[PDB]
């Protein structure tokens, strides 16, 4: 009992930590480069 | 059955601390230079 649902829940974790820590890398990485080509947009803006 | 079920709710736990303060550091940061971008936005709309 103890066995398989501790087993289960564990790569229920698994699953969570691919997923969550995923997210993090790309999500904040990825909206960091859309900070920058908003920065340049805002100079493009200026050039215009 | 404590033993996995805490070690892995710690690990959970540690997804999420990854998650929620990288959440901060980048929102915080990433959106304060979006009020910086829409401050000269502002300040752009004021030279035209």
């Amino acid at each position: 009992l103890s066995l398989q649902i501790d087993a289960a829940k564990v790569e229920a974790q698994n699953q969570l930590n691919a997923a969550r820590i995923a997210e993090i890398f790309n999500n904040m990485d990825l909206s960091k480069q859309s900070e920058f080509r908003e920065f340049l947009k805002t100079v493009a803006s200026f050039q215009q």
